[PDB]
């Protein structure tokens, strides 16, 4: 990898920042989290108003999608009913719902984003693999924030193997070439033994060697996509400013390295 | 089919609309035409608060996205460089445009939109096929308009065969079974010969025997979806007040029957 | 009574 | 005045344009007409976007805010009512959604937009007045469309003299000296005898002499701001690309001139 | 008061929320800080959405107009210029901007919100102040969230005295009799000696900055309760109403 | 059920 | 090029 | 003014 301490994470040029499913939606499940999304998207418009290329893969559209589908379901019951979810329409209404709360939010700071829809056999034709990521060079360098997502609503990948939408980002960010990878996922980082015990230390440095013989498949994508020269850094995402101090080299989560 | 004459268009329980490229973006290239957009989204809102089944097959994704790909190309060139467009990345960049404008335009009615991207080879996977049309199916259960659109982004199909986005249209309406097919193209029907000759009348009624023997591409798709139950009416975009009065029964554009 | 109590949520907040 | 035949308009340096309230709210009261508004709003962006200074006066923020009005108390009786409006209130809510959808809108095409909110004794405080006219000027010189309306909220007026939207257009489109004053009606013009009698011919040119001595208010405002320099167009706004055709020359409308 | 000790903040059933103008704009001026006016319109959503009766008194219409007006003032030079800010325009444009934000975010939860704009008149003609009031309590009884703010555009009041955005916050909490008025400045609460010296300690209680302190004072000493905290904290109003220690409370 | 016919129309939706 | 430098940077970028 | 001619037309307008 090109980036060995923690120091050094200031030159990193390009990003990948992946939003995971639980720093979207809140815990009541009434409504989008606004508070973390805002400041998410404050912190990549002002990370790439700075020259650097960010490139999101967000995530949450079937979370958000059963929000508005149990709402519209709820909504058409007759007043007799009343007085005493499938995952594929729930990725629709989601989709088209985030992209918008995102381009609003984006359109506020002058950035532009844009909407790539990608699936599991999308990277096994070559030539679809390579189309795609001219497409997402040539977006890059327009000054462009593209926004990757599997598609869900026609053919949900869940029913490096890509199963979720880590090892997505993983295979996104080591293809792209990109310097840093950013896992905002809702825990703390990575540690030792699970956090409800004794001994639960987080760790602030994943050395290679030891730490991969003694969360698993964000684990796997890690290690993985290290192998490959990008370099990891595990987060939470219910933090506040987050990349920016990740960025600005303190020590905030998991950062794997050699 | 179920309606032979016109004047029973009233009685149309499932539309599928049509919107070509012609109809969403201007002739100068600057910008979109928000007059018959917002039209025809008034005019969907209202044929949908009234009991019908719409489902809207949009297009002039490519076109909006190539207008905002060169607004930001020209943005980036040097002070030294002014002083004397790839389809997918365009593609990318108009959906998410085009989709968050329909959002707002239709939330402005209470109505709530999703967006569904399909391509050519999930016309194919029965399995797939099968899963798009529950989906499409559950989505209109609910009093939810679906948006569906190809997937331009990553394997846009232009490079019944799904050649465009009107075999689609056809290809939908056909499988969804739905009673009416409104393809607003740009012109203003169905001529017996090209509009720049002597005797350029409109067809009002396309009989199906002779008519077949004496714009290809949507002849094609209307008369296959007219031998599969559904009937299509081929109007122009740009008259005002266009589906409220192909629905009133008012003589208007071409009306594909036998 | 019986048709107001046999409409959707929907119609009746319209 | 400056222009005395129809054909001089498209030299129009400085417009204002008053839209009604009834080309923004429907006849049967559910929603805007988001047709005829983004019709204005595009003719009046591709009119600001060639050199022209526009200067939109809004109204119908009360009959928007009706509808929001009794939507929000049928939403909150209890079940059992349900088995079985103030003007400031309404005021309130109408101006802050149609600001919302004019911003949408016009941002829509690259313009800004500024709200400002003026009363009936805003014009007789000489130093309000003269900050009022500066504020406008100051705003029109940097390619931003001022949205004028009066406080509703707080203090309407109807409970030159100012009694409601119209005069007021008047006195600001001749104290600004614009050049071209735009009242959208929704009456296709200005007639001899009402539309409802034998002999009801529209007049193409409301000659000053005689007409005076034999839509009273538009009457009133329209002579009145023609003394001033003025030239007024009496329009309708239900009639499709309204603004692009009086600027382009074509016989619409009334002509108030000598 | 109604409130004395700090752990019965969770029974209020009508604030006042008044929004700083350091609490909308960044530091570096590009832009808006959507961190925290998110962050502010979220529990303002979850605390509506819980059967109180919130009412914003929103500021920072002329900073945001300031940044509107550079770039559009910027983008009009010609291209020779560029190769070697009035407050009322600033304000229209501002309120422009600032209300649309806002009615995104608020509709991103079901809310819905209407502006009011007062003046420094609309506070002498008896007959003005009534019919506001009414519209407020008719405004607050359909749950509808409004956000009042002073009339920059076309009488700015800066050129209890209505002299800003705060003695307007504690003549209407004031008013309207709520319950809670919550002040979110940019700093921690209200110290004893200023925060650049040696005895800088946050008082947690001020027994019975100038101006939020004579505004606080008045409307405390006509019913309301007054809570000044930092509007840079996250999850700040759902932890004062809580009941946790954040900010200065004014009581008794 | 004269708890749940004595609820707001919005609450009934939530 | 005394036209193209004489422009407002709103008209050199349409 | 070879370093302000040499700009993206972004940046200068930032
Ligand atoms: N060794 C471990 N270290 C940290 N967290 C763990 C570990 N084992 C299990 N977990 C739990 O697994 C969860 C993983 O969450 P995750 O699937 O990443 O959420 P999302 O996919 O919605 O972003 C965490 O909430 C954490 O509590
Ligand atoms: N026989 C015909 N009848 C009508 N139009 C025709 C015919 N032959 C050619 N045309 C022309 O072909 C064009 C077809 O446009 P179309 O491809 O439908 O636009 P879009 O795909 O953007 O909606 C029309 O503009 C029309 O002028
Ligand atoms: N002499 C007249 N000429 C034209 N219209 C008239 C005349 N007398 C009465 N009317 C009617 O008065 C109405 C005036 O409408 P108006 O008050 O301008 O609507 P708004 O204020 O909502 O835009 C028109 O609908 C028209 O039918
Ligand atoms: N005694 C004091 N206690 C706390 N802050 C003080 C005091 N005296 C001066 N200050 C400073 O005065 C400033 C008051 O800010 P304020 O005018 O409330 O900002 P705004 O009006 O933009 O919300 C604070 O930033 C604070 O640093
Ligand atoms: N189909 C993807 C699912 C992604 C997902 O849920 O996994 P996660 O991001 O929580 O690790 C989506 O759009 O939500
Ligand atoms: N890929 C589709 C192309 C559709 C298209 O251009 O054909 P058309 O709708 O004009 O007949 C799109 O999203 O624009
Ligand atoms: N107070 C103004 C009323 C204007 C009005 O209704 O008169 P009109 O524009 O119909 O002639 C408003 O905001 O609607
Ligand atoms: N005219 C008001 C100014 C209010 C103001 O700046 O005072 P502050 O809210 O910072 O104490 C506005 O709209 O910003
Ligand atoms: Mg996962
Ligand atoms: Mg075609
Ligand atoms: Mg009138
Ligand atoms: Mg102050």
């Amino acid at each position: 990898p090109t980036f060995t301490e923690r120091s050094q994470l200031k030159y990193a040029r390009r990003l990948v920042v992946k939003l995971g499913s639980a720093v979207i939606t809140r815990e009541d499940n009434h409504g989008l989290a606004l508070g973390r999304l805002a400041s998410i998207v404050e912190q990549v418009a002002e990370c790439h108003l700075e020259g650097r290329e960010v490139m999101m893969v967000t995530s949450g559209a079937v979370a958000f999608g059963k929000q508005k589908l149990a709402q519209e379901l709820l909504m058409s019951l007759s007043m007799r009913e009343t007085l005493n979810l499938e995952p594929r329409a729930a990725a629709a209404v989601g989709q088209s719902g985030l992209m918008s709360l995102y381009d609003a939010m984006f359109a506020q700071y002058g950035v532009k984003i844009a909407q790539v829809l990608v699936t599991k056999p999308d990277f096994y034709n070559e030539e679809t693999r390579n189309n795609l990521f001219c497409t997402l060079s040539e977006l890059i360098s327009l000054n462009i924030v593209p926004i990757i997502n599997t598609n869900d609503a026609v053919s949900p990948p869940m029913f490096i193997p890509i199963k979720d939408n880590d090892s997505l980002s993983a295979m996104l960010a080591a293809e792209v070439q990109a310097d840093l990878l950013i896992l905002m996922s809702d825990v703390d980082g990575i540690y030792n033994k699970p956090p409800w015990e004794d001994g639960a230390k987080l760790m602030h440095t994943y050395t290679s060697d030891d730490s991969n013989s003694i969360m698993d498949s964000k684990v796997k994508a890690a290690t993985w996509a290290l192998d490959r020269g990008v370099s990891v850094v595990i987060c939470n995402g219910m933090q506040e400013k987050a990349i920016k101090t990740i960025i600005g080299g303190r020590k905030v989560g998991t950062f794997f390295t050699e």
